[PDB]
């Protein structure tokens, strides 16, 4: 039983050295996306009530501020390219909930590509600085949408190696377990033979 417990500690080692250099890997692609799409989703919990309500209760809507609000609609469920529509959906309470509330695995590529058009289309009017001075309200859900997708696609990426660190990961303990039930026989015989 000795010759066994070391037999599993250096695959167990291995294995985990494989772990850590994915997972290491894995966290530096987290580093470089998503620090961003926190901050963003800060800003949002950020955001006041009047800021929102003055303009929601608008007469017309201003190009840029259109422009970055229709499609997080679509991204939102009720494609509705409607300024009606983004009243009645905007005007909810729940909202300030929803706010934080979507993630990015969610997104679709269709939108993906029509949100990415659309950044072509708006590319210009996609400024973070540039949209703040229509509204003090914007700015923070502008690098809001540019995050989200960001990951999206690139995530996919993440997905082969983020299953495959569940495989490890899983077997990794599984194995452990199974390394300490050794452990505890090779004491319970120390014991038993003194």
């Amino acid at each position: 039983q000795k010759t066994e417990l070391e037999r599993l500690k250096h695959r167990i080692a291995e294995e985990v050295v494989k772990i850590e250099e994915r997972k290491n890997k894995i966290d530096d692609e987290l580093k470089e996306v998503q620090p961003l799409v926190n901050e963003a989703k800060l800003a949002v919990g950020n955001i006041k009530p009047e800021s929102l309500s003055e303009i929601r209760s608008l007469r017309m809507p201003p190009d840029v501020i259109r422009d970055i609000l229709e499609g997080v609609l679509r991204l939102m469920g009720i494609f509705d390219t409607s300024w009606v529509s983004m009243k009645s959906f905007l005007a909810k309470r729940g909202v300030r909930e929803d706010i934080a509330t979507f993630d990015a695995r969610n997104i679709s590529k269709e939108i993906r590509e029509s949100v990415e058009e659309l950044l072509f289309k708006n590319k210009g009017s996609f400024d973070p600085k540039n949209a703040k001075r229509a509204s003090t309200a914007a700015a923070p859900l502008a690098a809001w949408v540019k995050a989200n997708i960001q990951y999206s696609h690139v995530l996919e990426r993440i997905h082969p190696l983020e299953t495959e660190q569940a495989g490890l990961e899983s077997n990794l303990k599984k194995t452990e377990d199974r390394k300490r039930k050794l452990e505890e026989l090779l004491n319970s015989v120390g014991q038993k033979v003194s």
